[PDB]
């Protein structure tokens, strides 16, 4: 059988062997065209029926590009050559067309077996398209910087694909946005997108996010700003001022009708656009204080004994935890049932507390007398979460049914012709997806998880993933298709749990790593995965700052590092240190199939693996800066609910008049009054922070300094850099 998806897999970084690239063809430019056999073949031909003339093109074996082999496969970080994968399956045939007529035509392949058998596909249609200056659409946006004569809309036969259009850039602006981003604050000169994705460690270095948002503020040196939000969830690109140095050229896909693009825009103090931004999107929710404490996570805890022996550890080390996540707490099947529990099967219909009994000599004996237990103890549980159904055929008979069930009940996403989508990306591979584009979806999904908070009282949820719709005609229960639906899914998964947890009569603390326009006002976010290096460090501290920046209040991410062998001490001293001037600190370790050595970013570990035995002291100590500053970090999080400034906060919010704070993007304000500057290079000793306009105390020292200056400080590792404005006697 021949394969050809036009679009192909449609990894939003990557092209399969079985697609068209560009995957929307472009009259007068190349047109490379890809299909795969499932067998092994002779010989593969194309043959294009143009109105007048039919070629022929002989196609040629290929294999995958380097680069698009590697992001299949879940990119750099899932690969080295010390575990080598199999060889393709897929035999990838390839052609290309030089320079593509301007005239429709449709296309279809015919393969020789290797046993002789001649194999044809069936017929696709090709519509190349043209950039068209012609009124096709129209662009709905007011205020001054949109250049009115810069819309191209992308046409063929069929309809317009995308459009772009330009804004006026000046000078001396600075444009901080786009959701939250790794590689640098000031976007100025980048080419970027935004697409939901998920990419395995080093966000930085490859320039993409979990977490993006098609709105940016734009910042001049006198203190004005003005920003702009293309109001969609379809993909968008944006040329920052790269190509055309005063010029941010914006492309937009369109549907699949008259298009008409709503860009909003707003002007004023960069206080007053954010705002702007935050009355469209939504606005944080309020939290309980306890969000606010040591959040304590490893993904090795997976039984109650683990579980408590961390906890008893940080009680008998005077080192406060006020959250613990437990990640490996389920069945490994439906992530619905504790490891070991015993129930009678249900035809996947939602389960009670009183359904299950739990083996003593089981993973989790009492589950219930753990969370009752952690509570009086004023440490609240969170359980991990995926929006993935598993359907691998070794799967027991209750993960099964609830599979079934999911699919009975309609609330799966689907492919074009109505069957469920079944996950292409690499984790957790060919699973269902649940729709949860509508509150009937949404309420199925999480009913099945009610029992957790209304019996096991449970305090919320590690909504991890939610990036793993791929597909343009994917269809939702809401209506929209996957050009749509696909970047929102986060938003709605967020919604999902929070609603959950509203309805039981709790607080909405979900935590998750993924997110879009609109997830401002569900929840909590991490940073997602990164090794334990120095570069980490850096960009995590750009993603909080950016995050914050576009509304995302209640930002944290994994201290020093949750992948490979523990941070050297050095790095955990310094990360630790400035998590606690973040506005969630916590620690975490990913799995590694609980080898040896023990991998948790716990002070005792780290300590014991890197021989620094001080570690254990420093952690006590930044845990009591930590708790002191609670009071502190609710004030300020209540103001910023307010004000709609962030809590981790750019330095353009309160000093934009200062030109010089551009020079320094890794110092940022922690509510009003406390400037940060974290020491993110080893073997410092002392450490530079620019102080703006006005008087300043050190936090540790008391030692007064006058702004509009640069200071030096000693930096031991009971240090890190935090100035507090010097208030009125
Ligand atoms: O990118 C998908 C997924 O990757 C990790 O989990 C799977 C696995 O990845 C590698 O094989 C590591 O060596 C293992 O230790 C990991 O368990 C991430 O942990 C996960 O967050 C991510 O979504
Ligand atoms: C999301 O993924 C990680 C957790 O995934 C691992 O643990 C779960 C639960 O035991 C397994 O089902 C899964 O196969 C494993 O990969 C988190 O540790 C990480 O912080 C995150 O980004
Ligand atoms: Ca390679
Ligand atoms: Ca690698
Ligand atoms: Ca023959
Ligand atoms: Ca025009
Ligand atoms: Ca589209
Ligand atoms: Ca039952
Ligand atoms: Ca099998
Ligand atoms: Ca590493």
């Amino acid at each position: 059988m021949i394969t050809h998806r036009p679009r192909g897999i449609e990894h939003p970084y990557a092209r399969s062997l079985d697609q068209l690239y560009p995957a929307i063809p472009i009259a007068g430019q190349s047109l490379t065209i890809g299909a795969t056999t499932s067998g092994p073949c002779s010989r593969m031909r194309c043959f294009v029926l143009w109105p007048e003339h039919e070629q022929v093109f002989d196609m040629s074996p290929v294999n995958g590009t380097d680069s698009d082999a590697a992001l299949l496969a879940g990119g750099e970080g899932h690969l080295a050559a010390a575990q080598q994968a199999a060889l393709d399956a897929d035999n990838g045939w390839q052609t290309s067309i030089p320079h593509l007529p301007d005239q429709d035509a449709t296309y279809y392949f015919e393969a020789l077996t290797l046993d002789g058998r001649t194999e044809t596909s069936e017929s696709f249609p090709l519509t190349p398209s043209h950039w068209s200056a012609e009124p096709v659409g129209h662009i709905d946006i007011d205020g001054d910087r949109f250049i009115p004569d810069s819309p191209l809309w992308l046409v063929s036969s069929a309809g317009t694909h995308r459009v772009k259009f330009a804004l006026r850039i000046e000078g001396d602006e600075h444009v901080v946005g786009f959701g939250e981003r790794y590689d640098q604050l000031d976007q100025r000169g980048l080419r970027l997108d935004s697409v939901v994705f998920e990419q395995y460690k080093a966000q930085g270095k490859h320039h993409r996010t979990y977490l993006p948002m098609p709105f940016a503020q734009v910042v001049n040196e006198a203190g004005r700003a003005w920003g702009f939000h293309v109001e969609t969830t379809r993909r968008t690109w944006y040329d920052v001022a790269a190509t055309v140095s005063d010029r941010i050229l914006i492309e937009v896909d369109l549907g699949f009708k008259t298009p008409v693009v709503r860009v909003n825009t707003w002007s004023g103090s960069p206080t007053d656009v954010l705002n702007g931004f935050l009355d469209v999107a939504g606005r944080p929710a309020e939290m309980p204080e306890w969000i606010f404490g040591l959040w304590a996570s490893g993904n090795e805890w997976n039984t109650q004994s683990l579980v408590m022996e961390q906890m008893d550890r940080h009680r008998n080390e005077g080192i406060p935890v006020s959250v613990v996540v437990i990640e490996a707490w389920s069945d490994e099947e439906g992530f619905t049932i504790f490891r070991d529990a015993r129930y009678v099967p249900n035809q996947g219909q939602p389960h009670r507390g009183p359904d299950f009994t739990y083996p003593s000599d089981g993973a989790w004996p009492d589950p219930a007398g753990m969370i009752r237990e952690l509570h009086e103890r004023g440490i609240r549980v969170i359980l991990w979460q995926i929006p993935l159904q598993k359907t691998d055929d070794d799967l027991g008979p209750e993960a099964l049914a609830q599979g079934n069930a999911l699919i009975a009940s309609g609330h799966v996403v689907k492919e074009p012709d109505g069957t469920p989508y079944k996950n292409r990306g690499w984790w957790f591979p060919n699973a269902l997806m649940p729709d949860l584009s509508t509150e009937a979806g949404r309420q199925w999904w999480t009913e099945q998880r009610r029992y957790l908070v209304e019996d096991l009282d449970i305090d919320g949820f590690k909504t991890d993933g939610g990036e793993h719709a791929w597909g343009s005609d994917l269809r939702y229960e809401d209506g929209r298709r996957g050009d749509e639906g696909n970047n929102l899914y986060p938003v709605n998964y967020a919604r999902a749990y929070g609603d959950l947890l509203r309805s039981a009569g709790k607080y909405p603390v979900t935590f998750s790593r993924s997110g879009f326009t609109g997830s401002q006002a569900h929840g909590l976010y991490w940073a997602g995965d990164e090794d334990s290096t120095w570069e980490a460090f850096r960009s995590s501290i750009t993603a909080g700052i950016t995050a914050g920046a576009c509304g995302i209040l209640y930002w944290g991410w994994d201290l020093a590092g949750f992948s490979g062998p523990v941070p050297e001490a050095e790095l955990y001293a310094r990360a630790f240190a400035a998590a606690t001037f973040m506005p969630i600190m916590q620690y975490h370790s990913e799995f590694h199939h609980h080898e040896l050595p023990l991998r948790d970013r716990t002070p005792w570990n780290v300590a014991e693996q890197t021989g620094c035995g001080e570690l254990i002291d420093l952690a006590r100590h930044y845990t009591r800066v930590r708790e002191a500053l609670r009071p502190y970090l609710v004030a300020q999080t209540r103001q910023c609910l307010q004000t709609g400034k962030p809590l981790m906060r750019a330095m353009f919010y309160d000093h934009a008049d200062d030109p010089e704070i551009w020079a320094h993007p890794r110092q940022y304000m922690l509510g009003d009054e406390l400037l940060i500057n974290p020491v993110t290079a080893p073997g410092a000793t002392t450490w530079t922070t620019y102080l703006p306009e006005g008087q300043w105390e050190d936090y540790w020292s008391g030692e007064v300094s006058e702004g509009g200056h640069l200071v030096t400080r000693a930096v031991g590792w009971d240090i890190i850099p935090v100035y507090r404005r010097v208030g009125a006697a």
